[PDB]
């Protein structure tokens, strides 16, 4: 009946949450869910809940909601206004679920080698693991243009720990056997540009957002290293000094930094956290300018449906207004977990060495 709106520190961890593709909905027919819905009733700000019908504070995480209440609500209130948030979400499922699957198939590839040509990569090198990139689930949408957002999920358990682990045997079995696989990156910060842009490979983009402009269907793109078998001058002897990362990834066990592949999907790499972390926990390295302006209709939409002063004393200085414009002026330092902040420091090899264009799963020494 009362309802009020909450704190701005609030909607920014919100933000956070959010963009993780983390938040937790409830469903007129499936509940308490986030995998499946036309419709999510109402939505969670942090321990606080809103009814997204009043867009009012409604619920805290000592409470649990188990069905509709009933209180004045304004009813001025359209799912429209904010289906990009789930539509997102469902692309961050949708990714995040896809990187696994993919690694899966990886790590299992690596477990099938014989001391034989274990014992001739350390006698040669060479790459040892051949699989096409036509087999990297057209099921996706980043892999085929007709799946959707719109579509269902099926539903997965545990993510997190698989990632970790499947991750870890990864770590180990390069830390040991000490290669040179497909995957390293000093610092990332210059992908788009930085490496050698070419064939038609431009029309790859970098919008660093999801968006209706763009389904992410794209192949994924793998630097020079056919090089060291063109040229005869920078391979194993070469190579068992300085293009093994770890060099300056230093050692494994031991880490303050993060660790990254070449760019593969979403249009871009991942990057992961450090041993030191107790977790190597992957993150779609992105930037939160756009993060702003997603609630630049949801400012004017209240500011009708909410009055002067409970809102100047709801929220800091100049209300919602001022609220976004010293939010925007603080946000890109503010939105900013240090994860983000966990690159490397070292690089004596460079990263002007190669371009990147599509290439298939390969992996070398």
């Amino acid at each position: 009946m009362e309802v009020c709106l909450p704190n701005g520190h609030q909607i920014v961890d919100l933000i956070n949450n959010a963009f993780e593709g983390r938040v937790s909905i409830y469903s007129a027919q499936e509940g308490w869910d986030k995998t499946i819905s036309a419709q999510p009733d109402m939505m969670v700000c942090g321990g606080a809940v809103v009814c997204m019908h009043c867009l009012g504070v409604v619920g805290s995480l000592q409470r649990k909601l188990k069905h509709l209440p009933h209180h004045r609500c304004n009813q001025q209130i359209r799912h429209q206004d904010y289906v990009d948030v789930q539509f997102a979400d469902r692309v961050t499922a949708h990714w995040k679920r896809g990187m696994l699957s993919f690694v899966c198939q990886m790590h299992a590839m690596m477990n099938d080698v014989s001391p034989e040509d274990l014992d001739r990569v350390r006698t040669e090198g060479g790459s040892l693991v051949e699989l096409n990139w036509l087999q990297v689930d057209p099921n996706s949408m980043f892999r085929s243009i007709h799946s959707s957002w719109t579509d269902p999920l099926q539903v997965v358990d545990d993510l997190d720990t698989k990632l970790d682990q499947y991750w870890t045997a990864l770590n180990l079995m390069i830390d040991s056997s000490d290669l040179v696989p497909n995957f390293m990156m000093r610092d990332p910060s210059h992908a788009f540009n930085g490496v050698r842009l070419e064939g038609d490979a431009r029309q790859t983009q970098f919008s660093r957002t999801f968006d209706s402009r763009s389904s992410l269907e794209w192949g994924v793109m793998v630097y020079d290293y056919s090089e060291l078998e063109h040229d005869p001058s920078k391979g194993r002897a070469y190579r068992k000094e300085l293009v093994t990362p770890a060099r300056d990834f230093g050692h494994f066990g031991l880490s303050h930094y993060s660790r990254a592949t070449t760019p593969i999907l979403g249009k871009m790499p991942a990057v992961f956290s450090g041993m030191l972390t107790g977790n190597c926990k992957m993150y779609p390295f992105i930037k939160g300018t756009a993060k702003l302006k997603t609630v630049r209709k949801l400012v004017d939409s209240v500011n009708h449906a909410w009055g002067v002063e409970k809102i100047r004393y709801a929220l800091g200085p100049g209300g919602m207004t001022g609220w976004y414009n010293r939010t925007m002026q603080q946000a890109p330092i503010v939105l900013t977990p240090a994860a983000l902040t966990m690159f490397s420091d070292t690089t004596k090899f460079g990263d002007l060495d190669y371009p990147v264009m599509i290439g298939d799963p390969m992996i070398l020494g």
